[PDB]
């Protein structure tokens, strides 16, 4: 029902449009598929819209999330974030 992944800077044209980029796997565990919405979660949440995942970071269990997202929830690049079906 949830994973764990580790924060990563968000793609340039990204920045602002409220996704975060997750692969199939993850997507896989979540049971949620491109386009769903998934809680992310420190201590604080924050909804987002999953997107599909940069070839380059496909496998490992990475979120990239845009510096908005990061502010709500007080997590820093690098940082554990937990990722659950809205």
């Amino acid at each position: 029902k949830s994973v764990v992944a580790r924060v990563a800077e968000a793609y340039p044209e990204d920045v602002g449009k409220r996704i975060v980029r997750m692969d199939k796997y993850e997507r896989a565990k979540l049971g949620v598929s491109v386009g769903d919405y998934v809680e992310v979660k420190k201590v604080k949440s924050v909804v987002a819209r999953v997107a599909e995942a940069y070839p380059e970071d496909v496998g490992k269990r990475i979120v990239r999330m845009d510096k908005y997202e990061r502010a709500k929830l007080g997590v820093s690049v690098g940082d554990y974030v937990e990722v659950k079906k809205v």
